[PDB]
DNA sequence: TTGTGTTTTATTGGGTCC
DNA sequence: GGACCCAATAAAACACAA
C-alpha cells in the first residue's frame, strides 16, 4: 500500500503530447519518454492505460 | 476557505497473443 | 511468453459549488 505521487506539469506535457500522437505507446517511445520524464517504463505504460480509460469515459459523457 | 464529489496514480485480475 | 490489452478498485489529491 505505497502511495501515489502525482506527475508534474512538465511530465504530463510529455505524456499528453505523445498520447495525442498515438493512443498506444511503442517500446521505443516508452524508452524516450522515460528518459525525458524520469518515470519508469512501467509508470508510463500504466499512464497510457489509464489515459485511454479517461478518453473512453469522457466520450460517453 | 471548506466538503465532497471528481480526478489522478497504482494495483489486481481476466483475456489474447496462442 | 512475459508483454500486451482492458475492467474494477482504492487512495491521494484536486476542483469548484457553496
Amino acid at each position: 500500500r505505497k502511495k501515489r505521487i502525482p506527475y508534474s506539469k512538465g511530465q504530463l506535457r510529455e505524456l499528453e503530447r505523445e498520447y495525442a500522437a498515438n493512443k498506444f505507446i511503442t517500446k521505443d517511445k516508452r524508452r524516450k519518454i522515460s528518459a525525458a520524464t524520469s518515470l519508469s517504463e512501467r509508470q508510463i505504460t500504466i499512464w497510457f492505460q489509464n489515459r485511454r480509460v479517461k478518453e473512453k469515459k469522457v466520450l460517453a459523457k
